């Protein structure tokens, strides 16, 4: 019902330009290891780009990244519908600026740091209006096509000139930015994902099914695992990768209002996510909130508890909002909060395997340049009892201390750090070295 | 200059050979009566310093690399993406020089210092004693780079 029709899944390959089918959907399509495509998405949007073949993809499903995704203002789920495009040609003029919040901080050349290293030689299709990520110099730059000559789309080539006219343009509203948590950011969590995914698709995405429907969707989504396993960031990124409302609440944070303040800031919170529904209310620490089993005391500790039952209870209606809380086990929380109709559903994040790491280790240095001698499958295999914290800690200081090292005595630091020079600085394994024996 | 059990500090106002010289058997000193006030910028030597701390050498090795890029280079985080350490906790009995370690660091590092005890905090009437922590840490950011000391934690 439309060959040409297909399901926006993740991608493999982490390059803006590329997209992945099956080979018998690349046959049935007629489209070649290379051929250059022409995507159609929401809002009556487009992209151009590379396709590839993909066998873990199948038939119906279209692998691309976020920053396509967006470029498409379609979210993961979604279909859009692919067409080939020979007719595209070699590029003479490219006008493009940088998205304003994503290159306060620096100073310096971006084409030569950015836009230069990004296109040379890739013969990147691109299509006016496209937004599109480059990293580097611990960070990554946005950037916008405000033009191309032969329009609306074509190739950069290595004869295409390329304008960036000194002026940052603004972010519009509906142009989410790619430095957002996204489940491209997860690592080790995959089973859990795929759980979570399929409690939130259709009452998050399809609110009006239960307006029509009878059936009960998941209403409390419950995390257990130890500190720094990610489980704000999974909570943050189903949210945003799923154009819901979200609201964080944490603990200790409510818990340090005067009493009754504290209350009245639990209901103004749920009240809001209703407003603003689909949403997703994530409470931080749980257990600095709800503990009762022996440990509750206090005339104010257990009315908010309490406060909190009620609040759950009062849950269930139109578009549909999820609550999802985050606690190190079961234990710590009082158990009227798992009472069917509160949190029902529980989810327990585990420690990262060996892979696990592997993958963590690579999402947080994505922004820097390591050295051909770093080794992170190494790294990954000496961390054993690590979680996601502990890895981004690691990375953090392997960069800091090669920014010690090197930049440091150098000595051109504390006045308005220049894109160049944290674009050469590399890290090599030595730092990830001296790190891992702190 | 170090005696009667304190250190007294002088000021060159002026010297014959100028603004150069060496102090010789010869060399007249004139030190006529009257102390000069200190000025702002100019710290006083009776203050802490890395050389007032002894034994600890590993643990202000470490210290100091944490605080230097955060405390001395501010910009680069504002340039980069990249989390300093940000709470450092200080283990040990008491009378072992934490508080001293602390604050030689900020006076070493130019760094604004602001010291919090709770046994202080704590004797505050109820509600008094957290507007006070906020009030306190409102100010360490007001003069960042800066360290913020919770004494006895
Ligand atoms: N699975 C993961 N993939 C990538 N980063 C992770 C993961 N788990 C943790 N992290 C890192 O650790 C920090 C963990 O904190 P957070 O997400 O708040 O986790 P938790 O709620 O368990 O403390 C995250 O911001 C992220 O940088
Ligand atoms: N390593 C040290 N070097 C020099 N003096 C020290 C040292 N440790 C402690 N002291 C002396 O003991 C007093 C210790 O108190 P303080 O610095 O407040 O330590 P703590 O916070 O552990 O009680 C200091 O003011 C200093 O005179």
């Amino acid at each position: 019902n439309r060959p040409n029709r297909l399901i926006v899944d993740e991608a493999i390959n982490e390059d803006n330009s590329v997209v992945s089918l099956s080979q018998p959907k690349m046959d049935e399509l007629q489209l070649f290891r290379g051929d250059t495509v022409l995507l159609k998405g929401k809002k009556r949007r487009e992209a151009v780009c590379i396709v590839l073949s993909d066998d873990t993809c199948s038939d119906e499903k279209i692998r691309m990244n976020r920053v396509v995704r967006n470029n498409l203002r379609v979210r993961l789920g979604d279909v859009i519908s692919i067409q080939p495009c020979p007719d595209v040609k070699y590029g003479k003029r490219i006008h493009v600026l940088p998205i304003d919040d994503t290159v306060e901080g620096i100073t310096g050349n971006l084409f030569e740091v950015y836009l230069k290293p990004y296109f040379l030689e890739a013969y990147r299709p691109i299509r006016k209006g496209d937004i599109f990520l480059v990293r580097g110099g611990m960070r990554a730059v946005e950037f916008k096509v405000v033009e191309t000559d032969p329009s609306p789309y074509c190739i950069v080539a290595p004869d295409t000139v390329i304008h960036c006219e000194g002026e940052p343009i603004k972010r519009e509203d509906e142009e989410e930015s790619l430095n957002e948590v996204g489940y491209d950011d997860v690592g080790g969590c995959r089973k859990q994902l795929a759980q979570i995914k399929e409690m939130v698709e259709l009452p998050l995405r399809h609110p009006a099914l239960f307006k029509a429907i009878g059936v009960k969707p998941p209403r409390g989504i419950l995390l257990y695992g130890p500190p720094g396993t990610g489980k704000t960031l999974i909570a943050r990124a189903v949210a945003n990768e799923t154009g819901a409302f979200f609201f964080l609440i944490n603990g200790p944070e409510i818990m340090s209002k005067l009493a009754g303040e504290s209350e009245s800031n639990l209901r103004k919170a749920f009240e809001e996510a209703e407003k603003n529904a689909p949403a997703i209310i994530f409470i931080d620490e749980l257990d600095a909130i709800a503990p009762k089993r022996e440990k509750t005391h206090g005339e104010v500790e257990r009315r908010i508890v309490s406060q909190l039952l009620t609040l759950m209870d009062g849950l269930k209606q139109r578009a549909h909002v999820i609550v999802m809380a985050a606690t190190n086990r079961p234990n710590s929380i009082d158990p009227a909060l798992r009472r069917f109709g509160r949190f029902d559903r529980e989810v327990d994040i585990g420690i990262p395997d060996a892979t696990g790491r592997l993958e963590i280790l690579q999402i947080h240095t994505k922004n820097m340049k390591l050295a051909d001698d770093v080794d992170l499958e190494q790294v990954a295999n000496e961390t054993h009892g690590h979680v996601g914290a502990d890895l981004a800690a690691l990375c953090s200081e392997a960069a800091l201390q090669a920014i010690r090292k090197k930049m440091d005595l150098i000595d051109l630091e504390d006045e308005t750090i220049d894109a160049e020079v944290m674009n050469s600085l590399a890290v090599t394994m030595d730092d990830f070295r001296w790190a891992l024996s702190q």
